[PDB]
């Protein structure tokens, strides 16, 4: 997260860190046994880490659970990142408490202007590299599709939406992928991609979760 602030320990209880020997992506807990993340974050042997704040210090509220099954969206396109969403089932149910909680799925899509909360342990520099140990937060508005596509060099589909700032300075970044975009208490987006980080004229692009509720529900009920 570039231009954000320190969230505060466990203030984003649904945030998870995906670990494969090191933190490589974020995710969101949607129930005691399932996590939603980005399809481009797929890796074999993923361990899900819940209740985390500082990912390099054991603070006492962590729960480390390995994935038993991973399901990348059937139509995921690695060339365009269209349908960049993936479900991960935990080998054992997470213990829900004040520091580990699930986030609700949307019943409808969010509109432009709506304020959302984006979070993650990704790079904090628009130029260079600096990874934080504690969770970072950023408040950003959903933008119109026009502002989204204006200076884009890549395809932006109906399964994506932009959020952030056109003048740059604030944006998600590498390492934040798979993480949550929460608006009005609902998981509306998944950190997906962007051209660089916090660059002028190029806001971040997010997977539009409201388009996948049916698939998510049907898949979890059958697996
Ligand atoms: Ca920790």
């Amino acid at each position: 997260i570039v231009g954000g602030y320190t969230c505060g320990a466990n203030t984003v209880p649904y945030q998870v860190s995906l670990n494969s020997g090191y933190h490589f992506c974020g995710g969101s807990l949607i129930n005691s046994q399932w996590v939603v993340s980005a399809a481009h974050c797929y890796k074999s042997g993923i361990q899900v880490r819940l209740g985390e704040d500082n990912i390099n210090v054991v603070e006492g509220n962590e729960q480390f659970i390995s994935a038993s099954k991973s399901i990348v969206h059937p139509s995921y396109n690695s060339e365009t990142y269209n349908n960049d969403i993936m479900l991960i089932k935990l080998k054992s149910a997470a213990s829900l408490n004040s520091r580990v909680a699930s986030i609700s799925l949307p019943t409808s899509c969010a509109s432009a202007g709506t304020q959302c909360l984006i979070s993650g342990w990704g790079n904090t520099k628009s130029s260079g590299t600096s990874y934080p140990d504690v969770l970072k937060c950023l408040k950003a508005p959903i933008l119109s599709d026009s502002s989204c596509k204006s200076a884009s060099s890549f395809i932006i589909t109906s399964n994506m939406f932009c959020a952030g700032y056109l003048e740059g300075g604030k944006d998600a970044c590498q390492g934040d992928s798979g993480g949550p975009v929460v608006c009005s208490g609902k998981l509306q987006g998944i950190v997906s991609w962007g051209e660089g980080c916090a660059q002028k004229n190029k806001p971040g692009v997010y997977t539009k979760v409201c388009n996948y509720v049916s698939w998510i529900k049907q898949t979890i009920a059958s697996n």
